[PDB]
Protein backbone atom coordinates (compact mmCIF):
# COMPACT_ATOMS: atom_id res chain seq x y z
CA UNK A 1 0.00 0.00 0.00
CA UNK A 2 2.90 1.96 0.17
CA UNK A 3 6.35 2.66 -1.61
CA UNK A 4 9.54 4.71 -0.43
CA UNK A 5 12.56 4.80 -2.34
CA UNK A 6 15.23 6.94 -3.87
CA UNK A 7 15.52 7.53 -6.86
CA UNK A 8 17.77 6.72 -9.85
CA UNK A 9 19.42 10.53 -9.39
CA UNK A 10 19.69 10.14 -5.94
CA UNK A 11 21.70 6.91 -5.92
CA UNK A 12 24.21 8.60 -8.66
CA UNK A 13 24.56 11.83 -6.31
CA UNK A 14 24.94 9.66 -2.87
CA UNK A 15 26.65 6.91 -4.20
CA UNK A 16 27.46 6.54 -8.12
CA UNK A 17 25.73 3.91 -8.98
CA UNK A 18 22.75 3.37 -11.72
CA UNK A 19 20.09 2.15 -9.63
CA UNK A 20 16.91 3.14 -7.53
CA UNK A 21 16.53 1.79 -4.04
CA UNK A 22 13.51 1.09 -2.86
CA UNK A 23 12.82 0.73 1.17
CA UNK A 24 9.35 0.14 1.33
CA UNK A 25 7.66 -1.58 -1.97
CA UNK A 26 3.83 -2.45 -1.30
CA UNK A 27 4.07 -2.01 2.43
CA UNK A 28 7.11 -4.36 2.37
CA UNK A 29 10.10 -2.81 4.42
CA UNK A 30 13.42 -3.65 2.53
CA UNK A 31 15.06 -4.40 6.11
CA UNK A 32 18.31 -5.28 5.01
CA UNK A 33 18.70 -1.98 3.23
CA UNK A 34 17.80 -0.03 5.97
CA UNK A 35 21.01 -1.74 8.09
CA UNK A 36 23.21 0.34 5.81
CA UNK A 37 24.76 4.01 7.34
CA UNK A 38 24.28 5.99 3.98
CA UNK A 39 27.45 8.17 4.05
CA UNK A 40 26.83 11.93 2.89
CA UNK A 41 29.52 13.85 0.99
CA UNK A 42 30.86 16.96 2.33
CA UNK A 43 29.39 18.80 -0.99
CA UNK A 44 25.95 17.23 -0.60
CA UNK A 45 23.60 19.32 1.16
CA UNK A 46 19.99 17.40 1.00
CA UNK A 47 18.79 14.20 0.55
CA UNK A 48 15.50 13.40 -1.80
CA UNK A 49 12.87 10.98 -0.92
CA UNK A 50 10.13 9.88 -2.66
CA UNK A 51 6.96 8.56 -1.82
CA UNK A 52 3.34 7.12 -3.11
CA UNK A 53 0.37 5.92 -1.45
CA UNK A 54 -1.25 3.04 -3.17
CA UNK A 55 -4.93 2.86 -1.97
CA UNK A 56 -7.21 5.86 -1.26
CA UNK A 57 -7.45 5.36 2.43
CA UNK A 58 -5.21 7.96 4.40
CA UNK A 59 -1.94 7.42 5.56
CA UNK A 60 -0.60 9.44 8.11
CA UNK A 61 2.76 10.58 8.11
CA UNK A 62 5.57 11.12 10.94
CA UNK A 63 9.10 12.83 10.49
CA UNK A 64 11.47 13.83 12.80
CA UNK A 65 15.54 13.98 12.72
CA UNK A 66 18.08 13.16 14.65
CA UNK A 67 21.42 14.94 15.43
CA UNK A 68 23.72 16.38 17.59
CA UNK A 69 22.64 20.05 18.29
CA UNK A 70 25.44 21.08 20.04
CA UNK A 71 28.59 21.21 17.25
CA UNK A 72 29.58 24.31 14.78
CA UNK A 73 29.67 22.14 11.65
CA UNK A 74 26.10 21.21 10.38
CA UNK A 75 23.43 23.97 10.79
CA UNK A 76 19.65 23.12 12.02
CA UNK A 77 17.91 20.13 9.53
CA UNK A 78 14.92 21.41 7.91
CA UNK A 79 12.04 19.79 5.41
CA UNK A 80 10.39 20.63 2.21
CA UNK A 81 7.70 19.61 3.56
CA UNK A 82 5.51 19.45 6.73
CA UNK A 83 7.08 16.95 9.05
CA UNK A 84 3.19 15.62 9.40
CA UNK A 85 0.87 15.05 6.80
CA UNK A 86 -0.71 12.71 4.13
CA UNK A 87 1.16 10.17 2.28
CA UNK A 88 0.21 11.63 -1.28
CA UNK A 89 -1.00 9.14 -3.56
CA UNK A 90 0.70 10.45 -6.83
CA UNK A 91 4.70 9.71 -6.67
CA UNK A 92 6.11 12.96 -4.80
CA UNK A 93 9.76 13.43 -3.80
CA UNK A 94 10.36 15.70 -0.57
CA UNK A 95 14.02 16.83 0.62
CA UNK A 96 15.78 16.93 4.24
CA UNK A 97 17.98 19.54 4.21
CA UNK A 98 21.40 19.00 5.83
CA UNK A 99 23.72 22.35 5.86
CA UNK A 100 26.91 22.37 6.54
CA UNK A 101 28.39 25.65 7.75
CA UNK A 102 31.93 25.33 5.99
CA UNK A 103 33.42 26.86 9.60
CA UNK A 104 33.95 23.04 10.43
CA UNK A 105 35.02 19.85 9.27
CA UNK A 106 33.65 16.71 10.77
CA UNK A 107 31.69 13.37 10.00
CA UNK A 108 28.47 12.64 12.39
CA UNK A 109 25.58 10.75 12.13
CA UNK A 110 22.21 11.90 11.09
CA UNK A 111 19.41 9.95 11.38
CA UNK A 112 15.69 10.42 9.44
CA UNK A 113 12.80 8.60 11.59
CA UNK A 114 9.38 8.06 9.49
CA UNK A 115 6.28 6.44 10.49
CA UNK A 116 3.27 5.63 8.37
CA UNK A 117 0.23 4.69 9.56
CA UNK A 118 -1.61 1.83 8.55
CA UNK A 119 -5.29 0.86 7.73
CA UNK A 120 -6.21 -1.72 10.18
CA UNK A 121 -5.48 -4.35 8.29
CA UNK A 122 -1.95 -3.90 8.46
CA UNK A 123 0.62 -2.31 10.60
CA UNK A 124 2.68 1.01 10.60
CA UNK A 125 5.65 1.46 8.55
CA UNK A 126 8.20 2.64 11.33
CA UNK A 127 11.90 3.66 9.56
CA UNK A 128 14.89 4.65 10.92
CA UNK A 129 16.87 5.56 7.86
CA UNK A 130 20.85 5.72 9.32
CA UNK A 131 22.75 8.43 7.37
CA UNK A 132 26.57 9.40 8.39
CA UNK A 133 27.02 13.48 7.43
CA UNK A 134 30.48 14.88 6.35
CA UNK A 135 31.37 18.27 6.50
CA UNK A 136 34.11 20.10 5.28
CA UNK A 137 35.59 24.37 5.98
CA UNK A 138 34.68 25.75 2.61
CA UNK A 139 31.81 23.58 1.97
CA UNK A 140 28.37 24.94 2.47
CA UNK A 141 25.26 25.06 0.11
CA UNK A 142 24.75 28.39 -2.02
CA UNK A 143 21.92 30.45 -1.81
CA UNK A 144 19.56 30.74 -4.24
CA UNK A 145 18.57 34.13 -3.87
CA UNK A 146 21.12 36.35 -5.29
CA UNK A 147 22.76 39.50 -4.52
CA UNK A 148 22.65 42.70 -6.14
CA UNK A 149 24.65 46.31 -5.68
CA UNK A 150 22.97 48.68 -3.68
CA UNK A 151 23.75 52.33 -2.52
CA UNK A 152 21.47 54.52 -0.46
CA UNK A 153 18.97 57.30 -1.60
C1 LIG B 1 21.04 28.52 -6.07
O1 LIG B 1 20.51 29.23 -7.16
C2 LIG B 1 21.40 30.27 -7.59
C3 LIG B 1 20.68 31.04 -8.67
O2 LIG B 1 20.55 32.41 -8.34
C4 LIG B 1 22.74 29.68 -8.05
O3 LIG B 1 23.64 30.76 -8.25
C5 LIG B 1 23.32 28.71 -7.03
O4 LIG B 1 24.39 27.98 -7.61
C6 LIG B 1 22.26 27.74 -6.52
N1 LIG B 1 22.79 26.92 -5.44
C7 LIG B 1 22.20 25.79 -5.02
C8 LIG B 1 22.88 25.06 -3.91
O5 LIG B 1 21.15 25.39 -5.52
Amino acid sequence: YLNIFISHHEVMKLMGLEADLFYVHEGAINTYAMHFTVPVPADVHELEFSWQSLIAYPLPYAISIEYNNDQEALGTPTLSIPHKGLVPQEIESFLVYLPCTGNASLQMPVNVNMVVRAPPRFNDTRLHFKRNKICAKGISPEPNQSPAPAHAP
